[PDB]
């Protein structure tokens, strides 16, 4: 499979990097490296903001064109993403590791279903008319806020992007979008595709290149109205930062978290298990929503460990582009490392292995952490990599102020057949979702977003739309 | 003078340093009383305070939703009841004539507590359709502890716009006023505690911005704060939230807020609302029309009627009857608006009446300036005094793009009797309100803030409880 | 306790009849008679439509009242029946035979919040503003629909009359209102403290009189825009039918039914007694809301039946105004026919008696129908009267077809600690409201009515709202 | 024309008694087709269907939200291909010109069935605030079974404005057309086969008013229905439904609805709007301008400009290029049209172009213009339905507000003027589902329509359609 899409993508032509610079992308699953990539900076960012200004210009093309368009326009990108969904899963299976089927079920399925859903609000977007005195006519527009900057990660390079472009194009408004450096392969591609619609030029643009250079250029611009950022705490601190200290422009998170998974003795336990163990171990447990902290009554607290045993030892480990192969390599050494220094941490601090703990490539083996404390390390960070640590409680009320007690708050699950017990923690767990008998269910329309420092504002759901529209009072007395 | 202590778990207590710092009638020039001067250690108690408050099963927490909404209009009810005395303590903090804080000032604090008091068993999530066995909704649950910060224009106003909504949505408060008009909150602790507020659910500290203020910015258990006062510390604020628990922020800033004339317009009713729009509050309003734009054809006559409006204004004590304008809130202030007038003239611009103080007292004459032009000072920088500056445009598409060349954002008006002209200014002024026909029309129930630079969220209205609550999805599989 | 108001209420003033006729209204404590009430037809009907529609007419006080102090009204009324509290629960309580204290908690209760919960919407009933095309301006306005027409029945007369003034004065409507011939004593005294609270002469009027005098003229006025109706499927047919016949007004009905009362082997069995017995024998079984069909899982059956036995073995039956009454008589002694020839019914067609039976006055004794079948009369007609039937099922797709297999759709109440049956039976009882381990759980906030024949519109929540606004769209084009 | 058959089952069938009745083109006069007459029997085997794939765990049941809206997505494709063969059938049923069906009636059904395709995963209820230990939400389920009943003047897109909405929020439907305009209907169930909706989920009856249509509002078995027709089979719809088993109704009605021009009003838009909103679809429109309220002092200055417009609308065959009237839908239309002109001259209005029929043969009516209309003539008060354009005169606003909300009608207005005040203070006034300012027939699919007072109940289009086809349940548990 050969790469076409390569360079900077502005007023809907494709451009090389005014410092001629180019950086390269390798395949975590042969370390091999697969092409080298336009690599912009501050001078570029300029120009795709510039581009996005003038399509944002009242009386473009844009601008002129009534709601229903707006979602027509999308509907057709999503058709052609659908005649291209096993390249697009392709293309990103090279660039993260990822299972291409998983690429092709479940990253490629969400973009679809997000594009969809989207077009659809385009003509549902409605401000109020508001009663106030007889004589006066009180109204809202929800207008579009304007050029919107979008920073997304490397672990869902495709579907993190498509979260914010959806809701953005939708509300009417124009954006530069920035790719992780590890992964720019499907952005630019998706560029293709999006002149193929008949976006007109400017309303998106594209500069891959690196987080403190183009991506702080973003953040820092006194011409971009809004920007939207997914990935770790540290660099969210420093784009809020960024973005307050230049033209205080709008700003959506979306950051990790030490996620919760919460059984109780009355669950049905095999669900409960399988379902924390794909919680944990879906893509290569390097997802923002990964079940790190599985939380087990003392009641069968045994049972559940030996049972996800089996499940960590059966996981099968391979190339991406095999049909059986359910997990693929980390995304780079860097991450590789990252994660086996923190089962020594455990090692060293007195939790009890049970498989996995070593590498076997870029694989680690399914490692499963029995008799997990508050305390250990592998219990307070976020491991995001195939290591499942497992701890004990005795009281409902008890796992509540235990799992509240971390920083975070993006994502809970709780398994139990008692409707009672369901409902208490659902309502008490500080979390953007709280899953019940299930884990990692996303739908276009449900909100997606954290609790505390794992983030701001909301994806997803009609709640997104509040994060790219500025509200307007118009007041007429009479 | 009655309630001058840190507010503390419907307690008074003294600073932990024992510091005091003074309060001035700029009307007199004497110092009305001492106050308790806080800092972090006192913040700390404060927060404690309510993050108790703020506990499951707290007496709060465990209130009804229409419980909350009773506890608000009893509060209301307070306020009413000593209507006159908080009047008369603003305008002996602030200056301002004591019929505008008791038939403006006051009346907004009674509405917005009474509209908000309807909103308590009215925030409702949503229920979402999924799959066939999945029921999937949304929860609209309190942040948690929530900061206020207010500026010295409009003290117990811009307090009641934070504390109205996010008590009603059933969160905990510290408040921290301006170190220049610390009365009113401290007296409105007193009736909070009278209210029935339980202890802990609304915490004042007064004291300063480098400290107090920092304080609450910074803290890590403050989950949402939100800010009115200058740009530049507005930027402050969002910088210390970034950087220490992402909590989430509200800025309500300053404008420089077009005014614009047709020919075609009332002009008895243009020259008036302007008047009040540039004068009230002497001129220390975020609202303030401080760039009237006038079409040729009736620019002079309007010049001449400003100038009429302005020479009749009754300047002096704010107690008696017939006063419409005071002092200016103090001598740091003061000067900033004479240098300001200076330069106008310096740079070209006509004066047409004031220009200068008047009995030295910090009273400023006021001014009207013809001929003005946009590259001006008294032009581009908000100068919170009793300065008209009068400009001049001929074509409509001229005029948008003029108006809409400032950072800023806050406020527009608009005076045809002209359908067309009318819609088409309102949608494309780049401002949060829209007034036609009017001037300064608030109404509780109508939403209000900044475009741009001149704020991030919105007060009043149903848009304000976005702002102290937080989505969560709750997703369960059958 | 002496009744003070007898009479005809239009414009604030009270009248007696056009023809000089009055009806008696008696006690069904006693079976004497209370008093004479002016008793009115369509001569009196007319002179009251000509108030509403005065009041109604543009320009009139009540139309130019601002949105807000239509909620200042409203909460004005609810302090002055919270003021005479125990004066309208014991006219409710002469009326009807009701417990005081029941007449005084619950009644007069759900009197207060729905007038305070509705208070609160009148500044807050909004209309949309509508995206079309780049310049047209297209917004709705839930405009008042204008007259509308009231008729109640005589188990709850002031909540019923209640829940349909306060949604129609707060969307800005003015009103006639009928009650039961058999209970007109509360909403007269209630029409003295709305001339008390300051609501405009012709905002409401009430005429007392019969079903086919009062009420005919009513549902066929060519001038009132809409009725609401509580009371009987045979009525309520009727009224919808003299509505089309004559100026097609709009039509709100809540009628009775034959609600399901469905317990789980799994149950809390002493809470699902508890409930089942309270939710049949509340208000002499009087109550639309009534469950009159409780299916038990046969595991828990016997057990079932026994200890709602001793439940009804043991209600104290006597003086509603003895403290310890909890049952009253019936309304009169046509309803006291109904109910025993009702029993008789069940006894030749095969059912277990399992206490009662009899009457003792116009009181008859809690009584038990065991080994209950869905064909029989007291498993298909509505009792209106202390019976509790016991039906028996095994599957719970078996309870589900069999409790949707009725005509009616009000309510239903289901009792089982698992979240998974809780949530289908939810899902699939084809009832405008299921409750979940309680019964009789109703909130001003809360919608409530019924599928099928059991009623039409929504009263409560924010869905009564949009039973009292007509939706207007305004579309300008630039 | 390939369907002619009963739609059941996403099969077809002829009736049970075996009868069929003939649709006509109104413009050769010579009948077009047969199509079988359905009764009460055939309306059972229909709303049977309807009931058996409304079941729980029946297919369209369990599909998710998503896919309700793709199917229709789905058919508004199928619409789009096929749409040159669906407005000619319109045009052949209707006498309407080819290219008013194709760029109008055609396009307002792919735009409506787009719009609630993306409604369908956006259906959302409440969760309520209530007690500490109370959760307490509201859903928004389908109402169940649902009949629609249209007229003749827009057969194609007054059925999709009830099936869209119904179907977005997964209904199932029986629906009726007028016995004058059968043919696209089935034609479109053809459509909603070929685009893999199940069996069941839309079925339809052609036949007659006091047979199909009173068959399907009485029944005991059908939960909902949407009428779009005359106001006095409107009552006996509203009527049936009460007496058999309550089902939830709307009604849209007729108007007759006051055109009003300030002297401020740009006088080239207003003459104009106020042609073509008189005389669109031949003048037999719900929303047509059927009484213009002129100030006096562009009042002749109107009437001479409007006359103009008249004189030159081209009225011939539907399918020339630049034919803007085609032929009135039948002779009996044509007798009421005939009859209530005349009456305009007994009464004392000026005649000023037209008032009279063209051919012998035709059923063509000249446009036809009266100045001088009081408020007390009939064709002042009366609904035409035909191209008759009254023009009245007035003084005041006040005085034109009394006027225009005189009728017990309420279905539409519209306003010209440049001034800001005039405009918004008539909008509120005015007692109007609708009011257009500065324009006319500005319908989008976003935008709600319906009548204030006896032009009908509920509305159609916007998000305010799906309220009419759901009900609200309340869940309220105890922990
Ligand atoms: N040494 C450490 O303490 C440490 C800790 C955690 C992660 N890391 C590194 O960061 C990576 C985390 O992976 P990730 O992509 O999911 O999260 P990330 O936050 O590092 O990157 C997310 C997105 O933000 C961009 N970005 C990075 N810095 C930026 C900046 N100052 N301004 C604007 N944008 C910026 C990135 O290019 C990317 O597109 C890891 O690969 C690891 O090498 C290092
Ligand atoms: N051109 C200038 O010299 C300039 C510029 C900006 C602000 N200011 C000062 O601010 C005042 C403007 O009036 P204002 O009250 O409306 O705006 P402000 O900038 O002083 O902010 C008002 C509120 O924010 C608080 N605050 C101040 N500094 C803070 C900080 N670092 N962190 C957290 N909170 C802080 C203050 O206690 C006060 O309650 C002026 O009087 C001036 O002294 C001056
Ligand atoms: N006042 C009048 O002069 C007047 C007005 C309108 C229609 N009509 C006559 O009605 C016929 C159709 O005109 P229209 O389509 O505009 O209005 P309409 O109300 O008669 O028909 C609209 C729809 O309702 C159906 N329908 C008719 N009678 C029904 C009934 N008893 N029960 C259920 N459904 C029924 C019809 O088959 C059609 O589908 C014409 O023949 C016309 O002459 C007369």
């Amino acid at each position: 499979l050969e790469v076409k899409f390569t360079k900077i993508f502005i007023n809907n032509e494709w451009h090389e990097s005014k410092s001629g610079k180019k950086f390269a992308t390798c395949n975590p699953s042969t370390r091999e490296q697969i092409c080298e990539v336009e690599e912009g900076d501050k001078p570029d960012v300029d120009k795709a903001v510039e581009a996005a200004q003038v399509a944002f210009q009242r009386g473009s093309p844009w601008r002129r064109l009534d709601a229903l368009s707006r979602g027509r326009l999308l509907h057709q990108l999503a058709d052609l993403v659908e005649r291209d969904r096993a390249t697009l899963a392709a293309l990103e299976t090279m660039d993260t590791g990822k299972p291409f089927l998983h690429a092709f079920f479940i990253d490629l399925e969400g973009c679809i279903r997000t594009l969809r859903y989207f077009a659809g609000w385009a003509d549902k977007i409605q401000g109020k008319t508001i009663p106030t005195d007889d004589n006066v006519v009180c109204f809202t527009r929800h207008e579009p806020i304007g050029v919107c900057g979008a920073i997304t990660p490397w672990n869902f390079p495709l579907l993190m992007l498509v979260w914010k472009l959806a809701p953005a194009l939708c509300c009417g408004n124009t954006m530069v979008l920035k790719p992780a450096e590890q992964t720019p392969l499907t952005a630019l591609y998706l560029g293709s595709l999006i002149k193929e619609a008949g976006f007109p030029p400017g309303v998106v643009n594209i500069v891959p290149g690196f987080g403190p250079t183009v991506g702080a250029a973003i953040s820092s611009h006194p011409q971009i109205n809004k920007i939207a950022f997914t990935g770790s705490t540290e660099v969210g601190k420093l784009v809020k930062e960024a973005a307050s200290r230049s033209n205080l422009k709008r700003v959506t998170l979306e950051l990790g978290g030490k996620n919760p998974c919460i059984v109780c003795a009355d669950a049905d336990l095999d669900l409960a298990v399988e379902c924390a163990h794909q919680g944990v171990f879906f893509n290569q447990g390097q997802c923002c929503t990964a079940a790190s902290r599985v939380f087990v009554e003392e009641q069968v607290y045994s049972e559940f460990v030996r049972r996800s045993v089996e499940y960590a030892k059966k996981r099968p480990v391979g190339d991406p582009f095999d049909v059986k192969t359910e997990q693929g390599p980390q995304i780079d050494q860097k991450q590789f490392d990252k994660i086996l220094e923190l089962i020594e941490s455990g090692k060293k601090e007195g939790a009890k292995l049970e498989c996995g703990g070593s590498a076997m490539g870029l694989f680690i083996k399914p490692t499963v952490f029995s008799e997990v404390t508050d305390n250990m390390r592998i219990a307070k960070e976020e491991i995001f990599g195939p290591v499942q640590p497992i701890l004990k409680f005795k009281s409902i009320e008890e796992v509540i102020k235990r799992a509240n007690s971390t920083d975070y708050g993006l994502t809970a699950a709780v398994f139990t057949k008692n409707l009672d017990k369901a409902l208490k923690l659902a309502s008490a767990l500080e979390s953007g979702t709280v899953w019940i008998n299930c884990y990692n269910a996303l739908y276009a329309q449900a909100p997606f977003g954290g609790f505390k420092m794992s983030g701001n504002g909301r994806e997803l759901g009609e709640y997104a739309l509040a994060e790219y529209t500025e509200v307007k009072t118009v007041t007429i007395k009479l």
